């Protein structure tokens, strides 16, 4: 049978520095009390105001909620996507009523932390400072008296699980992750821990380290990666606030306005009407095109509301830009409108048109197909259970008979028409 160890071993100390040097763990007893307070002040203030939601996410097929509910909250703009599902960042005050003081709290933790992580990274060596340049935070509360379905560790008897081993993803490369953990109020079963184990490997026996009220622990360089990690849920509610760099290139407002305006620029914009005129029918350009209409859509638009309105109750930052981009998107299938005006027209020669049908082909497809895994996922068995606050939103979706929207949700008619034409002799 498949062992762990915990701080009472005499082994336990020899592995920490031989298997596990990379972790790191600073007790309650270094951090102040002032910031101790002030962070447990924010923890109960975003609780009361309902700010924390279980995830739906999606995971090998399956449609599943979190046992623990969460909040994202980090730099303005910012992303993060997990399982399948994007998280978007209730603000914090970085550089240039209630609740906005309990995120400048957090972004307060946040910069404690870094320097704490800046600090143990140069020690590690005897791009640094990016690799701590955390961009985010994700707090995450179980109650296990409320929330008592936790499933049993597997592999080495550590007992329930309030999150199953895994690696944090979308992260920068070698990045550190800070956690703060804070209860209220083999190893005890009463008291919450967090397991570590090496990929692959179930001989090397796992690690569980005690958290109490306000321990931290730091995963440094290529830990995350290396090795996998669960949460072991004790018997009292417990709060973390869990310190990340967010891999967020292509996951920021900036980022996807920017993509939104490189695909206009296609098209005549004197003024905002139905009437959409593209100026080049060039393969390239209405390839690139699609795929931003995809990447608004799916990545963006679907993803805020699928959760949505969850956000609204703490925050309505989104709010504004998530309009600008369903405009935009609305735009766009005036866009794909015409680009099948164009392959549909008297004037065209065969080869003209399908080269342009091969490069909008699979964009399409694409929507076809994630607009089915959307409109499925939006009405599954689980999903149909949450209160009227968080009910599965499906937008956009519109009918038939709606006659504003220029093209159809259902795309099959379409997509096989064009198949057709391709094949043609
Ligand atoms: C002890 C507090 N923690 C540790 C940081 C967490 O709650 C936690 C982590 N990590 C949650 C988490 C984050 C993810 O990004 C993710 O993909 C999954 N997952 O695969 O289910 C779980």
């Amino acid at each position: 049978r498949g062992s762990h160890m915990t701080p009472k071993d005499d082994e336990f100390y020899q592995q920490w520095q031989l298997k596990y040097p990379k972790l790191i763990l600073r007790e309650a007893s270094s951090v102040s009390e002032e910031l101790h307070k002030e962070v447990q002040e924010a923890f109960l203030t975003l609780h009361k105001h309902g700010c924390l939601f279980r995830d739906l996410v999606r995971i090998q097929g399956k449609d599943l909620l979190t046992p623990v509910s969460r909040i994202l909250i980090g730099n303005p703009g910012c992303t993060y996507k997990y399982l399948n599902t994007r998280l978007f960042t209730v603000p914090w005050p970085v550089k240039g009523a209630e609740i906005a003081a309990a995120c400048e709290t957090f972004l307060k933790l946040n910069d404690y932390l870094q320097i704490e992580t800046i600090q143990a990274l140069e020690e590690l060596a005897a791009d640094i400072k990016s690799r701590a340049a955390y961009n985010v935070t994700l707090l995450n509360f179980m109650d296990p008296q409320k929330m008592p379905y936790l499933k049993e560790e597997p592999y080495f008897g550590m007992g329930k699980m309030a999150v199953s081993w895994h690696h944090d993803e979308n992260l920068v490369d070698r990045s550190a992750v800070a956690v703060y953990s804070y209860s209220c109020e083999g190893r005890d079963p009463d008291i919450w821990h967090v397991g570590f184990k090496i990929s692959w490997d179930i001989e090397t026996p796992g690690l569980a380290i005690p958290l109490h009220q306000g321990d931290c622990y730091f995963m440094l360089d290529d830990l995350n990666a290396t090795h996998q990690h669960c949460v072991l849920a004790g018997s009292q509610p417990r709060f973390s606030s869990t310190h990340r760099v967010a891999e967020c290139s292509t996951g920021t407002l900036d980022y996807i306005l920017q993509r939104c305006q490189l695909a206009l620029q296609n098209v005549c914009d004197d003024v905002d009407n139905d009437d959409v005129s593209l100026k080049s029918f060039e393969p390239a350009v209405l390839k690139q095109g699609e795929e931003i209409h995809n990447e608004v859509e799916f990545e963006w638009l679907r993803q805020f509301w699928f959760q949505g309105n969850r956000y609204r109750k703490c925050t309505d930052w989104w709010c504004q830009p998530m309009a600008q981009l369903e405009a935009l998107w609305k735009k766009m299938e005036g866009v794909t409108n015409a680009v099948l005006h164009e392959v549909k027209r008297e004037g065209l020669p065969v080869e003209q048109r399908n080269e342009i049908l091969t490069a909008i082909l699979a964009s399409l497809t694409a929507r076809q197909n994630l607009r089915r895994e959307w409109h499925a996922r939006c009405q599954s068995r689980i999903a149909r259970t949450l209160p009227a606050d968080q009910k599965p939103e499906c937008r956009p979706y519109w009918e038939k008979d709606d006659a504003s929207m220029p093209l159809p949700f259902d795309l099959t008619d379409i997509v096989s028409e064009l198949r057709g034409q391709l094949l043609e002799a």
